[PDB]
């Protein structure tokens, strides 16, 4: 069942509504490319929810209430009080630049390991639930493998489990047993977890993983883009926190990592910004390192930082986004979405609370994969009901830059999203007739091939026609 | 079908969703009385539709536009730009006391006819195809009688007209014969009609009743809250404008009167404003002297006026106000609640786009009607969903102020309105669930009796208690 | 000495630079009336400081904090809780349309003491330390006589005073005793009083004019819209006080006056509304009486109301008013003003808080009182610095409304106001230098002679042409 | 002269006057570091003028209309649109990460030059009238060598000339002849100039230096942070663009350049946000490439971005920025500040329009240069007028990280820079005052030492006490 809105809307962006023959022309006229599409021609945008959702009056009136101080900023210290009192952090690093928060603190854990227990950087191995790529990336670089310990239920579609994004326990103490804990730089702990569309992780999970972490004096990083979530999640499912508030459940959880690094565009509620936080002087050199390093970033002083408003913006956006009715809400939303598409036959490689990946290959087996069918998917799905979706198949994964075939996908699937406080329920059945009108004419949906190809990033701005 | 929303939510006002035992204590300590409930209290507000609607983007932007000048303001130019290229009305008086347009306009008009056509204010009586209640209620004051020549299917809720807020050409015509045409100050044409919970008046119909105004030289007077929806509801039923764009229609619709008079609170969906505005130079001298009377309306120079930005909010709402996808959208809804509440069996004595009028009377026949059966209604509905209705019945009505003794009604009814683009689908869904319940468990509802009445205006602030 | 600003600003509304060439057409566009200017061509406006005013950070950021709920608003609850810690006041009653606060206070007042003292209308008579205008607009109105008891030294510009708006506590007691306690329907303190340009009441004196009233039961209004510049004067002037903040001088102060009436586009620093407060429960009915009769002022239901973001900003405006360090700063601009006006040979009947009123009879000699002097000296302003101001002489005294002869006026004064922070000291330096290059060239400036004349209110459209 | 500002003071952030006595303990509170104080504690900020300033109402107000989608935003398009009109540049890429638009160019047309014109890293050397020092840093990163090539006026304060930020013709064309123009991957074309505090470059040099990269096919990077007070310059002293706009002085200065390369937190009037443009197809590969590198300039993709409000609030103040009365207020005042201190014996090694650099040394000297005697003159003149300024000396130089010892610095100046739009002539008189408040007790002013010393970037947080 979708929940009503426990909210008033206030503020609206007006959007119109175009005719089929209108948009025929507008997916031409971008070449088959969604990407393409001006956000004018598009009706329900689900490209993305990173920074598109709806903000609440007091987060919106904030922006006004800015000290653009370079230093000594009242808007500061409002921030970094908010952090202090809701995830009980003393030290708080805001970063713009986006989930720009890892770029820093990789490097600096990396030299702190190396310098106090002897890491060895041809053999350092970080840990996490699951690494959200740009995470993983920034590991990658610097010479840092990375090693997803999630549990075996993670990505079983075919069993219901509460905290699918659960660590795997024995496999991280195994693990850092193998590699060995002096090459361990850090753990990361992502929360909700990003694995099979996202998934909860339980407090009883991250706590019993902090005490290995703490066992072998292992840096904890909680990755927290959806902390508001997560913290839903348990007290809905895990049988312990069932009476406790979100903000008490979130007290507890941040108790279980040693800082914190998130985008605020997700649960936070804001268009921009980060966070990179530690919780107490035990790792006050850390901060150092990581507010020195963010000045002196390029080798050199460069200057940056988010204006007062969207600090104060951020310093009550922590706490509206941890409202326990708009949290049963949003995700009942999302719930209510993925429920009805599997009801009318739509089939999903995985589904979780951050986006359902629909399964193109299965919805329009007679498209070759080389011709992208999760793409032909989303330009039908904007032709009949002005959505836009991404692909995440073929199109998106691009060719080999030493051969310049295409890269083999195991699957072709076409993501959706949803903005938060964004849409309502009645769009929510308006995208489910959409698939229910796409999977009725699936066979005579046609194929793309290229007619412009970038060498790099093609999804961004290839075009392409029908085959 | 209720239509998706042609717009994204962008700013929210959080509202907590209650337990029944919170609110069975909160009904009791407002003294069964919803008026004397906080907001906060209240889930679904739908005590009125008058400035408790959402704004878009860029009429919330214009209110930090404006220029506070006293006079020659910018914001007031833009304001008057808007009425002309809207309505072709060449002058524009803002308005702030809300619907206060009428208190100015009507002793004008009656002084105008008086010294030109020497009009007899012991005979003067003035025709609408329905007035407002304030509009009569100023209109009374002065010495000036009101009539209402709605057509006969206006009030028939067995038969469906297209048009039932049409004015009754000949009834007008005989109205104007018999009291004299020197004796009628104005007509006035309300659109929307608020006769019937809200009916639309044809073009057609405002052609014919200009021309009978014009033939006989009888000012016009556009009551126009909701013109933006009756320029809907001619596109949609009248055959001849079907192609034609809200704005034409609005446009051709104002050339059959000579000013128009109106809140801007509802369609024009500001929480507050209103307009007297004057077609050409023709009248002019109304203008100047409503102009100069909004200045010494008391007597005296007295000094007020809409801040810069409530202006540069308004000349853009009005606009807004006419998108086409926004006006189907807001109308569907509407309609949706009615069908719905149709379906589950509850019984409305009127019911248009304005209002839905439930018979309390009906849905709890063991209540006495001294005993308030709409107020017992609105108050179980609180309980039950937190939502919050007007009752329009006995409690409402008063006493006698020469009997003390209570006033006979005609019917127990209890009055539904919906905040523009403020609620959704959802919504519309736990309102007819709510009575749906209701309905369910009429015969354990009680009646009321009073603990605190006050001698005037009751409604507003009397406590009772149940029988 | 001209203080700096005790602010940063933050945000600037663009005003044009024009030629002298430019402005000379305008002026005689304009038909020689600055009222008929546009705000864009006027660089420095001193029309009125009445809601023309700068607002903080917070208090804008409060208009987006709104709830438009028609009762139970908890904006309307954050302003009466604002009026309770600030005037100690426990009944709240927003006004909009201006300092529309007196015409429904007055008749409520008369009524009470008729029905509980055989109050005798034909002898009413209310008292003041002065009456504004308006105030003494809705009393004349309603049957009742005002007179102002204001000290010998008030008007006395030879003879410098600290608290020139002093009621005459004798003359006080004498009227009462002359009139008869029972036809003394109120008594207004005017704070700071209107007197002689706006000069301060000490507390010594309201507590001796509060022991007055209270002696002989008589209820006492405190007008003001300019508290905080009174409490200011009191801290700075009243020996006792000196220490105490403005918000303690201000609770105070207030107790001794039944209620307030207030516009809060003042020191309040609104662009709208006003305040209607009652003390304590000792005018409960008052209270009662004045919130019925503001729904049914009009003889019948009538809704209005300031909306929810007008509220929170109003919240918060009682409290930026009453910064210390910002009226140090607002009054000393204004002495700064009238110092340099005085040093330059500048000669003003009236100078004080509230406006200057340079002799422009004076200042132009040979124009004859008929041909408007202090309209050709606003003319002149604007053309050399582009400064407008308003005339206070024969040409807003107008005619007689029954000899169509003009009026007889004592002098012909033009008025300077100041917007709060919205000029700095370089405006006042040039409107000094104006003034000192007009004086200069005052032989030449030529008088006026109507082209247009209005019947009624002729200073806002009339025009003129040079004799 | 100081000239009035050409508008009006709508929003103001209240700053609370201290007592001396509480800023000597803020000050030991901070350790005699102005860096470590709140903002709260500071009445006069100079500390910079990047994104402290204020903005206009209409730059405020398009905050509240962004399209926040992914991609096709229609507020990127009025960004791009506003680009377009004002530098005739035919691409736009929005940079959030602030002056963050060299990191990405610089490495772009390095590898240009290298594929097509076989650039030798190990011999590549790029050239500007004046590298802006972070400018210089992401340059030297990347192996490339810079070369300042400034006119022998430029830094001479013994000799006034009109364009002090022009390029040394003659220098450059040797410069590019000895380098070899296949190791030139650009020229930068800063305006207005760092040089000496900040001076204009003409449009003259700008074609001339234009021509000399033109015939050697270099491309030319305008670094534009000040481009509207450059082209208010050339207005003012460069006699053939006398009568023409700032805006055609704009549209024709960026003829001369391929691309453009700006933080928006100056003269574009916005606290956050910059741009990377360029011209024209001629150098669309250069625009995909720093697009495309914009992207995974990781290594991989990460995502950002400005919120729409953003890009909508730069759309508007790319033009207002270049308002032609703002242009000469602000310059007007920052040359106010410079007089002002010059005639009060205030010596400075170099001023402009960027910033003024009062020699401490010569201020106080007394004080040795290892107890920095320009952070001895910013905590004095703190103590004094509540003033935070910049030491640009010995503090901030630190020292060598390979011997500890301090590094030799040239002289110990105390920067001093003005937001925009945001302090008054009053503000300006109160700073001249407190220099002649410290040069008059000059003697008795401490050095200081240290008692806390990070081990880089010492000067924001170090701690030191007087000797
Ligand atoms: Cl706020
Ligand atoms: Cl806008
Ligand atoms: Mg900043
Ligand atoms: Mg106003
Ligand atoms: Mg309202
Ligand atoms: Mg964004």
């Amino acid at each position: 069942k979708h929940l009503p809105e426990p909210f008033r809307i206030r503020v609206i962006e007006p959007v119109k509504r175009t005719t089929r023959a209108y948009r025929e022309e507008a997916i031409i006229k971008s070449g088959m490319n969604p990407f393409l599409l001006d956000s004018e021609d598009v009706f329900i945008d689900l490209l993305t929810d990173s920074g598109t959702g709806a903000v609440t009056q007091s987060m919106q009136a904030a922006m006004m209430r800015g000290d653009e101080a370079y230093s000594g900023s009242r808007s500061y210290y409002a921030l970094a009080e908010s952090v202090k009192n809701i995830f009980g952090y003393q030290y708080t690093i805001p970063t713009h630049q986006g989930r720009g928060a890892e770029q820093i603190y990789i490097p600096v854990l990396i030299k702190k390991r190396e310098q106090e227990k002897g890491l060895d950087r041809s053999k350092m191995v970080a840990f996490s639930n699951y690494f959200f790529d740009t995470t993983q990336g920034h590991s990658q670089i610097n010479g840092c493998t990375v090693r997803n310990v999630y549990i075996k239920e993670a990505f079983d579609t075919g069993v219901r489990y509460d905290f699918k994004g659960n660590f795997d326990l024995e496999g991280l103490e195994r693990g850092i047993e193998e590699v060995g804990p002096n090459n361990v730089p850090y753990i990361v702990a992502t929360i909700t977890s990003n694995s099979a569309g996202g998934q909860p992780v339980s407090l009883a999970n991250l706590k019993a993983m902090y005490s290995i972490a703490k066992k072998y004096d292992i840096p904890v990083v909680m990755d927290s883009a959806r902390f508001a979530e997560n913290a839903y999640f348990i007290k809905q499912r895990e049988a312990e926190y069932k009476d406790w508030t979100i903000e008490q459940i979130t007290r507890e959880t941040y108790k279980y990592a040693d800082m914190l690094a998130m985008s605020a565009k997700k649960d936070a509620m804001v268009p921009m910004g980060g966070l990179l936080c530690m919780k107490d002087d035990s790792f006050f050199d850390v901060y150092t390192e990581c507010r020195t390093l963010s000045v002196v970033q390029e080798g050199f002083p460069t200057y940056g930082g988010l204006e007062g408003g969207a600090m104060e913006r951020l310093a009550v956006g922590l706490y509206d986004g941890m409202n326990l009715d708009w949290l049963a809400y949003r995700i009942a939303q999302v719930q209510y979405l993925v429920d009805g598409l599997e009801e009318i036959g739509v089939v999903c490689q995985q589904a979780g609370g951050h986006a359902a990946f629909v399964d193109a290959g299965k919805l329009l087996p007679h498209i070759p994969a080389d011709q992208f069918p999760a793409q032909a998917l989303a330009c039908e799905l904007y032709k009949v009901a002005g959505i836009r979706a991404v692909e995440i198949g073929s199109f998106l994964l691009g060719r080999d830059p030493k051969t310049g075939k295409q890269l083999p996908c195991p699957a072709e699937l076409l993501r959706l999203t949803i903005p938060r406080a964004t849409y309502t329920q009645t769009h929510m059945d308006f995208i489910i007739e959409a698939f229910k009108h796409v999977k009725e004419n699936a066979a005579n949906i046609k194929g793309l091939t290229f007619t412009y190809e970038p060498k790099v990033l093609r999804h961004f701005t290839a075009k392409l026609k029908e085959v």
